[PDB]
C-alpha cells in the first residue's frame, strides 16, 4: 500500500480505506464474539484486491464481517512502515533504561511519535485505531473484547515486533492497552 503519510493529509484525521474499513466493521461487528480472533476463508489477493486502489474493491458494507476483521488486519501489515515507526520502536527499546515509570513510558511513546521528521499522519492514524479500539471495550460483555486483550493482538502489528524480548514486548503492549483505556 502506499505509505500512509501519503494516503492522506491533514485537515484529513485518517486515511479514507480505514475510515471505510473500521466504519464497515463497527456496522456489523459491535457484539461479534470472535472479531479479531478468527480467520476468514479469503487468502491474501482477494483481501488485497479489496485493499481499495483503483478498482477491484466493492462496497465493504456487503462483505462479510470476518472478511473485513482480515482485511482491516492486513492493511496494517502491508502498510510500508508500521503505525510506529521503527526508528520509534527502536528509541523506545533502549531509552526505556532511562525512563522512571510506566507513565513517562506511555508519555515517551508520545513524544517519540510526535517528533518533527515523523509525518502527522503516524499519530493522527494511531489516534484513530485507540478510538475504534475504546469503542469496541466500550461492549466488552458482549464481543469480549477489553483494552488488554486488544493490545495483545494488534500491538505486534502496530510495532512490528521483530524480534522483541518478552519484557520489551509487555512493556508496549502495556503502553497500548493503557492508551486504548484512556480515551474515555
Amino acid at each position: 500500500l502506499p505509505d500512509l503519510a501519503e494516503q492522506f493529509a491533514p485537515p484529513d484525521i485518517a486515511p479514507p480505506l480505514l475510515i471505510k474499513l473500521v466504519e464497515a466493521i463497527e456496522k456489523k461487528g459491535l457484539e461479534c464474539s470472535t472479531l479479531y480472533r478468527t480467520q476468514s476463508s479469503s487468502n491474501l489477493a482477494e483481501l488485497r484486491q479489496l485493499l481499495d486502489c483503483d478498482t477491484p474493491s466493492v462496497d465493504l458494507e456487503m462483505i462479510d464481517v470476518h472478511v473485513l476483521a482480515d482485511a482491516f488486519k492486513r492493511y496494517l501489515l502491508d502498510l510500508p512502515n508500521p503505525v510506529i515507526p521503527a526508528a520509534v520502536y527502536s528509541e523506545m527499546i533502549s531509552l526505556a533504561p532511562e525512563v522512571q515509570s510506566s507513565e513517562e513510558y506511555i508519555q515517551l511513546l508520545k513524544k517519540l511519535i510526535r517528533s518533527p521528521s515523523i509525518p502527522h499522519q503516524y499519530w493522527l492514524t494511531l489516534q484513530y485505531l485507540l478510538k475504534h479500539f475504546f469503542k469496541l471495550s466500550q461492549t466488552s460483555s458482549k464481543n469480549l473484547l477489553n483494552a488488554r486483550v486488544l493490545s495483545e493482538i494488534f500491538s505486534p502489528m502496530l510495532f512490528r515486533f521483530s524480534a522483541a524480548s518478552s519484557d520489551n514486548t509487555e512493556n508496549l503492549i502495556k503502553v497500548i492497552e493503557i492508551l486504548i483505556s484512556t480515551e474515555w
